[PDB]
Formats: structure tokens, C-alpha cells, sequence
């Protein structure tokens, strides 16, 4: 009995909202690789189509859906069609002068989504919440104080939320990426590419795989003692 | 007195694909529970202890489980012992690329040499002695290209209580984020875990209700729980993860 | 006399008790012109009588700062009669209360904002809430209040320092007030067992930090959060 | 007798570090509030140009020689104070020992640095005990490089700082003792001074106030945490970075 434990989600359904790319497609990936049912989404149909083709074409069950995590409605409709033609998601991922307005909207789509699906893990009295956290998005200043704040409001977020619900076996953790091969690091020259890779101990840019396999972690029984947390994903650079 | 004790199925968990791994203070709790855990993984596990019997009963329980590997003396506080241990361990099962630093410098240790018992002289002594052991073994990672360090917090035990956890933690995540920094363009994670109140033969002493009260999830933690995010961190899934301090604490913070 | 505040206007909201009265009385006491607020009349009054008694110039005003129109029109009011607020002080289910709360200071703060840019000058100061409520909740609703002032200043310290306007925050422990006397004696008593100095806080002692602030000797402070507890440290 | 907010008449304070920049300032804005100044440097001339600037500065003090890495000196340093100034109540820490710098130097620096502060932290406050009444106060060091290495070393020297200065407080509480820290960014020093226009502008950019702190405003803040209106901060680090903030 030693080397036979479940590490692995058979029997588990997953929702991991903005799956159509990046980051989001790597960690469906990961979690129907380790045997959960995932309904990954988007917030349009074509997107919601290209999760649905992925998920056949690396043999993962689910389903690709459109959800507006901003909408009340969106969330409460959603939650239903999954319920009736799937059943109750148990591990939900949250992937989908500037800065207030976006990190408070963000913050508040989180609270709306993790709200709707804390009764199904209340009755299942267990449950995965995973929070993703911003990939760092601009170069200047600006960059650095969005990225900062959305990393802080996270951190208290998740940390309060984790209290929350803690009684009823619930974990409630965050991943907070560095810099990530995705669309903003991909569209600077070589030089500037190298440069910003001085910031980063292990001088290379992080994959979304490398995200995925920590969130994967985290939705396991053997992460049943981690709440409240955020793990860095980012190398080596640290920024706040 | 022998202070070195050694000791056809293909499991899907054997990741760390015959990989070494070194884990000091093996014999009881947080550091056996890692030692089996890396076994279970699939790595060469040489498992330590200040003493020879401790080190007989990481042979034993090795054996027991199927784990390949050793239990060896060895005393992180000394420059000797850190030097002919890795030296030992080189000649007779390689290199380690995985090192878990759960051995902690003691009350008891500095005060039979008669340095002082205060936070200060704890905390020091102790983060010397992760250093002198990771310095040692980071040749050998430099040389391979590939490394595992994890360095494991002290579990909570009044004010002087609370004082000494929270000085030790501070120390612990400023000094695994430094020594990450440094070694990282060698391909070389330097992270760190953060236990809380964990199930240990030292807990079970109205008092433990009082507590759990502090405790979200309302349970003391397993020393399996603790093992299993070491043996992640281990992994090559959590290879972009270095320098970060994962708390395992049922969401019990204490600053 | 460095720590003159002379020829300066300062607004700090919630003013008539407590850690916000001491805050009014202190920036006085320091030379400037302070305009109190409270939520109603009454209040306002008690502002204004307290600060005649103690010597001080300025006003007590009524600002509601859930709202946009009672924050522009206050805003309005106190550019005509006293001048532009170049020192700000915000004195005035952990979701809906953080989240609200942090909207307000949003709100505030940039409304004074564009008189401090025209004066290329300012200090905008936070007060985070006081320790002092039950079991869980209280410690949970606290530290997210705290996490949630702790990142908003920073950001909007980044947001505005081009323009040499500092951004800070201070942080209370458990202090003497209206609200704490009379918690019962359970938990002051564990509540004083955390504090390494063994005793509650005056509000003046909050004052005098964030008249420090609003110096100029604290010109390169600036995205800072001051814990100002008595060494208890609650995350 | 006299009682005034930032009034420190009648205190003796020591400074490490004092014969030049920010512990230079520290002496001073100390000796403007009336504090007894004792300023020390690890040389004979270090400490002749500490009483030669407080006596410029019409401070009441003296300079002294102090090698905070030996218990000798400290010991000895201390002895002396006491039988011709007084008990020294309030303490400040500067004096930490600084192809010159990479990544790896961290570890050695910072160890040493904060065995002293316990060395001379805990000398001085047997008298702090009996006076039932102090305050320590820790200087964190001044960016001083521009790279990874810079930052590495910097952030490591903020960690120590920070946590060493928060377990003293704890410690020493309820002797109404205040242990605090000052954590500076970019000062203006020979560090900074060195730097080539387009490194200068461009480490500026990284600075929200868009300009390097003065010696002088470290100074202040120190000057209130010494002051009777700081007696309920303890235990904390206040950084004085201009926004500049890394860890
Ligand atoms: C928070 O650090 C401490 C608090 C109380 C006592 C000792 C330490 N720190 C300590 O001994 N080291 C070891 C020396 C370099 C270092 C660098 C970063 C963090 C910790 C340390
Ligand atoms: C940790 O902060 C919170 C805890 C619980 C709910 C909300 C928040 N945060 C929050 O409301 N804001 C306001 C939105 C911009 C923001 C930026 C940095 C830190 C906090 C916040």
C-alpha cells in the first residue's frame, strides 16, 4: 500500500474557465490527463468549439461551454447545464491608473463564481478552488504596478476565501505565474527577450505545462493539508 | 557501532527514475514520512541521523517499505561530518541531486557547547547549517546540470513560542529565496515548506480542541501531507517553481 | 519646526472621535488647516466646536464617501471657502465590507488628486481599521482589510509619484477607543496577552504617525504601510 | 523639568556609523532634537571627524571608536559611555561592514551583519531594562549595485533585517523597549554618483518619486521613531524607497 494512492482525478469533474488557450488549455489538459471530466470555457462559441475539439483530440471527456464570469446569469445558468448533464463540479479553476478597475473586476468575478460553486462542495464536503493569477504583462512601470496589485488582491483574496470554507474540506489555493512563453513575451526581438531573461534566475521563460503540473498538484488529495496558499510559478523573479 | 547501513515489479510513481536523494533527519515524523515518499518516487533514498541507531532504524524501515537506499550518521552543525558523509555517499551510491533539509540545529545542541538557547543563536545556528549542507552539495548539481534543494520549517510549538516559529520562518523563506537566486542559472530549484501544526508523537500531550479552533480545516496535519509537497517540488512538473515558501498549515497563518 | 504643516489644508474624513478626532487635532496642533468630516450634521458641529476649543482653524463638513456627489460637491465646497486639500487623511461578508470600503477610497482619493497635481504636491494617508472583534470572522474580515490596504496604497503610491505625492497607510493594532472599552474582558485580556508591550494603544499615538507622514521629512516614504500595534502582528 | 513631541533633551544616544552619509545625518538630526550624541567609527580618524561635525553642529557628544564585531569593543565601548555620558537609551545601527560584487556574497555579509546587531543590541540593553525605557533602531544597507546580484544581496540584507528586528521586539516588549528598522532604497551615495547618465536615468525610471532619497530623509525618520510619539511602533520596518520596492 505504500507505492498506491490516488494522485489521480477519475471521478472528478472539473471546471477550468478560459481554456481555449495558453495557460487555461494547458491545465484542462493536465487534469483530464489525470483522469477528470473537464468542461473547460470561453466567452464565445467559437472558443468554447476550440476547447470541445482539444479535448476529443487528446482524449480527455467534457465539454468546451460559454460562460461570462461578470454576469450573474451566465454563472447560474452554466452551473445548471453542467449540473444536470455532467453533475457538480468539485474542482473549479479561475483563469479567466488602470489597475483598480481591472483587479476589482477581477476580484469580484471570482467572488461570483466561487460563491456559485461552493453549495455542490459544501454537499460533497470536499473541494478544489485554484485561483490563476496574471502572467506578467507589460515592461515599464505600469506593468509592474498592475501585475503587483493583481498579485496582492489575489494573495488576500485566496487567503480570506481559504477561511472560509475550510471546515468543510475545501481548499482554496492560487497560482501566481511569472513570466510565461504565452502572447506578450512571444511578440519581443531576441535581445529584449534575453534581457528580461537577466531578471530570471533560471534564465528561461516558464511554460504553461509548468503552471498546469502545480494546479494539477494542487486539485490532488495529497495538497488536502494546503489552503490559503499561493505558489509562485516564475523562476526565480520576484515582484511586488 | 556501524554508522552505515545499506539496504520484479515497475511502479507507475517512480519518477525520480533512480535519482538520489539525500534526507537529513529520517528516523521520525516529517523526515521519515519525506524519505518513504521519495522511495515511493522511485529515488535512491540515504536517509540521515546524529545518531547509529537512528540510522539503523532508516535502514530498517527502508527495507520495510522496499525503498533502495541507506541510513547514514551525519551532523550538519560540522564541517567533517557534511564532507566524509558526501564523500561516502559519492564512492558508494553517487551524487544526490535531491537534498531535504529537515535536520535542525537543536535547543539542546548549542547549549552541551555553551553558546546561547535565544531565537538569535537558533535561528543562526540552524541557517548556517542549511547553508554548509547546500553549499556541499550543489558541486555535484552544478556538475549535473539538475537539482533539488527543499528545506522543511520548524512545526509550531506561549510568546517565546511564537516569537521563535515566526523569526525561524522569516529566516527560512529570505534565506531559500537568496540561495535560489544564486544557483538558478544551474538549473537548480532552491524552495522551501512550511509546516503548522502537524500530527507528531510531540502533539498528542481541552488544550488540542483550543487549538484546532486556530485551524480552518480543523484537523492537524498528517506528516504525509507535508511529504507529498516535497515530493512534488521534487518533480519535474515544479521545475519552474524556485525560491518560494509553500506553507502547509490547513490555513493557519502566523506572522 | 520641520514638522510645520503651516499653509497647508488638510481633510481627514471621520473626524469626530477617536483616532480620527486625534488625527485632526494633531495636524492642527502641527499648524494646519483642517476640515473634519462626519456623516451627519451633528457630527460636523462636534468637529468644528473641538477644534476651536483645541486652537485649531478650519471646519467640520457632512461627506458621505460612498458617494460621488457628496464627495464632488464637499470637494467643491471646501475649494471655494478654505482651498485646495493637499493632505488627505481616510479614516472614514469580508467581501462586500473590503470591497466597498477600498471603492471609497478609490473614490476620494482621486477626486483630490487633480488639485494636488496642479499643486505638484500631496499626501494622501489610509487608516486601516482597529482590532477588535470576535473569534474567526473578526480575525478574518481584519486581515483581508489589512492585504486589501496594504496593496491599494502601493499601487496608487506607483500610480501618482511622479507628481511628489505620497501614498501611505497606517496600520493599528488594538487601540483605546469608544469601540474597544468595553469588548468584553475575555477577549481585551487575549487581546493584551499577543501584545509585547502589554497595553492598548492611545489614538494619539496613530496621530502622531501620520503627522509624521504628512511632513515633509517624510518626502521619500512613500508606498508604505505602518503597522502601528505594539508589536502584535496579525496575518 | 521639560516634555515636548519630538524633544530628545536629556537622552544619550549612540549612532554607528556615524562619520559619514546617513549615519552622519542620523547623528545630527538626533543632536538637532537634543539627544547627547555619541557617534562611532571602526577608525581614530573616523571617530576625530565624528567631534569635529558635532561640535560644528553645536551638538553635545563625543566620536568614538567601535568595532561592533568584537565583544572587546563592545564591552569596552560601552564601559566608557557609561562612566562619562551616561546609559545610552536610544541606539542606532548602521555599522555594517559593506570585480567586487555578485550574487553569491549575500550570505557572509548578511550573517555577520546581524550576529553584530545582536552583539551590541543585547549590550545595551541592560541599561534600556533598568531605565525601563528604549529604543533601537536598524538601518537596512543602500542598493548598492545595479544587476541580479545587486538585487539578490539587497533583498537578502531586507529579509534578515526585517525578521531580526521583529523577533527583538517581540522579546524586549514589555520593557517598553522599541526595536524598529529603517529601510532605505536608492540614497544619494558614491554608489549611485559612479554610474554612467543613460544607467542613472534608467534606474530612475524605477523610482515612482523619479529622483534618489536623501541621507537627510532617512535621518528624519529615525528622528521620530526615537520620539515619545512613536512609542506604539514596534517591531516594524518602515521603508524609505521613494516607491521603489524590492524583495
Ligand atoms: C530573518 O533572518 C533571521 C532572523 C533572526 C535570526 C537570524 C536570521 N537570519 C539569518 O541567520 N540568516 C542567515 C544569514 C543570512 C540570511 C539571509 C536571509 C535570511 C536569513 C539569513
Ligand atoms: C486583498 O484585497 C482584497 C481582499 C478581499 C476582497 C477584495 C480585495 N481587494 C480589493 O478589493 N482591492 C480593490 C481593488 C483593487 C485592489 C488592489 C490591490 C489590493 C486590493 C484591491
Amino acid at each position: 500500500n505504500l507505492y498506491f494512492q490516488s494522485m489521480s482525478l477519475q471521478g472528478k469533474v472539473a471546471l477550468v474557465t478560459g481554456a481555449s488557450r495558453g495557460i487555461g488549455q494547458a491545465i484542462a489538459l493536465e487534469l483530464g490527463r489525470l483522469g477528470a471530466v473537464v468542461i473547460g470555457t470561453a466567452t464565445s462559441a467559437s472558443g468554447a468549439e476550440k476547447i470541445a475539439e482539444t479535448l476529443k483530440a487528446n482524449g480527455v471527456e467534457g465539454a468546451g461551454l460559454v460562460l461570462d464570469v461578470s454576469s450573474d446569469e451566465s454563472v447560474a445558468a452554466t452551473l445548471e447545464h453542467i449540473q444536470q448533464h455532467l453533475g457538480q463540479p468539485l474542482i473549479v479553476v479561475n483563469n479567466a491608473d488602470e489597475w483598480f478597475d481591472v483587479v476589482n473586476t477581477n476580484l469580484n468575478s471570482l467572488y461570483r463564481l466561487s460563491k456559485a460553486v461552493l453549495r455542490g462542495m459544501t454537499k460533497a464536503r470536499w473541494g478544489r478552488i485554484i485561483n490563476i493569477g496574471s502572467v506578467v504583462g507589460a515592461m515599464g512601470n505600469a506593468g509592474q504596478t498592475n501585475y503587483a496589485a493583481a498579485k496582492a488582491g489575489l494573495e488576500g483574496f485566496t487567503r480570506a476565501l481559504a477561511r472560509e470554507v475550510g471546515s468543510r474540506a475545501i481548499t482554496v489555493n492560487a497560482v501566481a505565474p511569472g513570466f510565461i512563453d504565452t502572447d506578450m513575451t512571444r511578440e519581443l526581438p531576441e535581445a529584449q527577450r534575453e534581457a528580461l531573461l537577466g531578471q530570471i534566475p533560471l534564465g528561461r521563460l516558464g511554460q504553461a505545462e509548468e503552471i498546469a503540473k502545480v494546479v494539477g498538484f494542487l486539485a490532488s488529495d495529497g495538497a488536502a493539508y494546503v489552503t490559503g496558499a499561493t505558489v509562485p510559478v516564475n523562476g526565480g523573479m520576484y515582484m511586488s
